[PDB]
């Protein structure tokens, strides 16, 4: 009868208590996101609701396209923000069942305080005006929203060649107590088979002041950049792996020969690509272990599927989807290559194809370590899987194959300042899961035990895990 | 507790209202099936219940074999319809949990009007006699059943070499107002690696009255057959793909060489097979786009697994199952090859292996288009997946990754006139899903919005989607 | 309340099915890894830690995940009580993990401990109580088997084994539980493994046959199969991590391959597939001729941690779920035996649940007459042997096959405390059937439902494993 009350997704008494008493009030340790550091440093003020909300994480764009809306009303420079907004307002009523319908109303509730009203053509104009007035105030600036949402720390995703000037600016600014840490994402460095590898390498050379012609030079350059990240507060790395490969690491003469061919423009064989890629990832893994950083592996996307649209809009514009390569063998050999010398760092594994949930949940158990709780983690439902069904399936496998109690938990993985309600969504789902289990007599209804678990999964595990020990 | 009441599968009050008030009265647009056009044209009168029930869809055959029944009582020319029917009667009580138990009772209920009776040895005799008396009347002929089940349109699956004479006969016959459209299924044309390719190509030559030596001759022959299909009311195509391949389309000289080699009995390399198959599929896709037809891709079957039985019974006799090749890369390249020139048609994708559900639900989002609600669709649970669990999983991924509101819906994919209860089954499941979401406060409990959605998924979406723009 | 007698039973029909029909049925643990010598000598356990800690390596994996030092897990240096306390400190961290259910299920049966959560505050008392019980005859290896109403077990043995403890148990009137050996010839067909030559020499000595050509291997295996037959065997098992297939070549090629292996030469993928397929097809025909059940356990990725393998060896908790594509090879392998109508009774198991539907539909391609479900889709295996895993396997079997003919549950365990896994399964099954009945999805007919419960809990397996 009532849509999205304050007990949204809470279907039993234990769930309501867990959520309202132990989960909801915990701060957010958003260890992995795609927020713009300059927007945080400059404390961006948004002109209107379309501007802060529309692009989001390209889910709206995908929904608009699916609904048949012309691209001019989605990414077009020839239409106003208000027009793009009305197009979205006409589309939301068509999203029932899609998490977009939930996110939209969660986001209008927090931080905008709009409740008891469905977003659509008949309410859009009023919602636009009310939100625009709020957006004109300091509390609703980029920093303001982060503070209202109780954000304690965020980990941005950055490239080795970045200056991290905005991170330093934020660190040096006492008017903001939220920690904004950069994260090392060297994708371009290990994907030697991609067309832009050489161009990127030249940028790395200038960034590190190293002439890169031998593999060892690459190690030198990467060490310099790793040192820069360290100095700017980096505690984690990330790796977007679309094609997970593995080949035992050959000697430097062979790695030099591979780099040489690539620089000359010669086609590399799969073996050579696997060899180079594995050499870099293993060397990087050892560095992360030595520095006490968390290594994140985001595996399985298939990107830029639409050539016509890629030519007009470029990457990360809503044309990426789920890949389906076999991965257990390569994953196992890759992790083991680091662990054999006891140089496997704290590691978080994410799979974009949920058919791999059990592979990952069991894979982490092969490489755990002493003195730390859950050294190797199976990450929260990622991207397309960051929704109710997706999260329930991830949580179920982590629970059955590992230890839910030691789960680092949720992260927004978002470039939007309105994404913090994704933590609320996750928390409600987790509390309902635990509540249902307890109510059904599948776990004790000992509130002391459950409250501790909820607090840990919602924040304490993450904060502890990301500490450079 | 009572088995299969009129509220079967409807577990909440909202579900009951949606189903009984809005879903049940909707007509059926069975846009993809395997019904015999000749049986529709001649308005076949079945002699008995065994005949109309046991000539297919092969699910019964598989259940009978699993129960240890001799093949002679399943497909044998030697046993009578009544003896085969009794073997089935003795087996139904062993099928609890299998959708066969549901179909059997749904079908006796509609169209036969038999309720409150479990089918098995004790009741089979009476049921046989009662159904035989009804089968002898016009309301229970092939067309009669379709009329009783409120079928307004059907899309049969036909080969390019087919005359379509029965489709013409039905079109010209004013005593039948149900539209029976043919669907273009050119499997044999693109599966160049199969033994019967050359014999098939000769039949295509005969049907088109075109000599085929070069790849361009194949385009000419196919163009003529496409026009024949268009003139007989075709608005759709279908493609059964067991081995989804991809290789960039080479120039005609290469395609001619591949065809030349094949016609000479020479063995083709995997690259050559991929090139030819891809060239045919891409060209066909473009033709479908230019004509405004829907393109269906049914991917993943592993066929004729039992050689001993294949030699005695041939293909499509219940020895096919779920395959598991990796498909995202080939699928992406194949669709993008059509979409790059903006020549991708309305497309529906189906996967036989549910592990690929999320791959497909997300793949469709990469290629949507303007002016149509859900240009690319993720099809209803197919074949083995056309059951409660399978459909709930397919619906969940479509809901989460796409827009359920634009879903074209259910299709029987059957050769049996008693398959329309599969729509009843789908509708009850859908209504219960929406109802449960509404009741749990996950979607608004707004009868105007929900009923419109139910009606759209039950019929309106398909009617609009299959209309040539 | 946590784990009452109605644990996992959410409706009245389920309660009736479980308490009145499932629970009283005896157990036919047709596949396990129990030590026959422990059964023969009726092993007496010194303490709770001893009988419980190693189990099936699930506890070791949880301990490592919790950050517990390896010396307190597998170290020969620390005591049983220290290891036990480490485990007591870890159990409260396992909510949501089946370990929490097993722990408490095992304490209830056979130990009689109820209404208390296992943790640091209750561990010492539990240790003392359980130890007093372990000191009595009723809690010896055989005693526990009799307490859990175990009627038959199928051990997992290697072709070169003597099976002397099987012959001893059979000759002993004090024990009426049947303990049959099962033939697991993994080392024979996995030619690519380093230890293949050394193993072959053990087979040569066991069968007293000089193995130089492929036909010699047939003779050697035939003698061993006969030995196993004379010792009561009626089932086989095959652990297949890399499911291969290549058409079986003639003996000249098979001889050449075997020759290259014995001479230390490296084999190609085709060569390995040829040899492996020829051995599996030959064995399959043998199983068919003898009326034995053929089990295929597919999809493990083993010994993933080199550093730990070097210190502890295999089966120490460092194996996980593989993910190779298997439908094509599985189909051609089964078809290679079925083409001459020589496919035996077969149970298929997949370690990766994404393959549930592949297996559930694959079995339907090779069913046979005069038998109820010749080819079976096995219960959730290993990692999948838990509530979610079992429910998913049951659902696919039900949707694509015939649940009524399911051979049912097996522990696949080396622990005498594993019989509660049967209890767990039975509760889950009864609740599933009960929920369907209550929702009007199946008839609420006690006669039909009870029959089905008893068949799945014991009758189906007893008939299925009968050689006839
Ligand atoms: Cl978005
Ligand atoms: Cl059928
Ligand atoms: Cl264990």
């Amino acid at each position: 009868a009532t849509f999205m009350t304050e007990d949204f997704l809470l279907k039993n008494d234990i769930a309501r208590t867990l959520y309202h008493k132990y989960a909801a009030p915990m701060p957010i340790y958003d260890f992995h996101c795609h927020l713009s550091p300059q927007e945080i440093a400059d404390d961006r003020r948004f002109d209107n609701l379309g501007q802060i909300w529309l692009e989001g994480d390209h889910y709206k764009w995908r929904a608009l396209r699916s609904a048949g809306v012309d691209e001019s009303l989605i990414t077009g420079k020839e239409t106003s923000d208000y027009e793009k907004y009305m197009a979205w307002a006409n589309t939301v009523p068509k999203t029932l069942g899609n998490p977009l319908y939930h996110w939209t109303h969660l986001e209008l509730r927090r931080p905008f305080g709009i409740t008891g009203t469905l977003f659509g053509p008949d309410t859009a104009e009023s919602i636009w005006t009310q939100c625009n007035e709020k957006l004109a105030t300091p509390a609703f600036s980029a920093r303001g929203i982060m503070q209202q949402m109780n954000v304690r720390m965020v980990g941005t995703t950055d490239d080795p060649i970045d200056s991290l000037e905005y991170h330093r600016q934020i660190a040096a600014d006492d008017s903001i107590d939220i920690e904004v840490a950069p994260s090392w994402r060297p994708d371009k460095v290990f994907k030697i088979e991609l067309d832009g590898f050489v161009d990127y390498l030249r940028k790395l050379e200038a960034a590190a002041d190293v002439s890169i012609t031998r593999f060892d030079d690459l190690r030198q350059a990467l060490t310099r950049r790793l040192d820069h990240f360290a100095a700017c507060g980096c505690r984690a790395s990330d790796h977007g792996i679309e094609t997970l490969r593995f080949a035992p690491v050959p000697d430097d003469a062979q790695l030099d020969a591979i780099l040489g061919k690539r620089l000359a423009g010669e086609t590399l064989s799969e073996l050579e690509i696997a060899q180079f890629t594995t050499a870099v990832l293993v060397w990087l893994g050892r560095q992360y272990a030595a520095r006490g950083w968390v290594m994140q592996l985001h595996i399985g996307a298939i990107r830029n599927n639409n050539t016509r649209m890629f030519r007009l809009l470029g990457p990360d514009t809503g044309f990426d989807s789920i890949g389906d390569n076999n991965i257990s063998w390569a994953l196992s050999r890759l992790l083991d290559s680091m662990d054999v010398t006891n140089e496997l760092p704290k590691t978080i594994l994410y799979c974009l194809n949920p058919r791999d949930n059990e592979v990952l949940a069991t894979m982490i158990g092969n490489f755990q370590g002493p003195g730390i709780a859950g050294k190797v983690q199976f990450g929260s439902g990622w991207w397309f899987n960051d929704q109710k069904d997706g999260m329930l399936r991830q949580l179920e496998q982590l629970s059955q194959m590992g230890l839910l109690s030691q789960f680092v938990g949720m992260l927004t993985d978002s470039r939007s300042f309105l994404s913090y309600t994704r933590h609320e969504y996750f928390r409600r789902i987790l509390c309902n899961l635990l509540g249902q289990w307890a109510q059904d007599g599948e776990i004790p209804d000992d509130e002391a035990m459950l409250s501790r678990m909820v607090q840990d999964i919602c924040f304490n595990n993450a904060q502890r895990y990301f500490t450079i020990k």
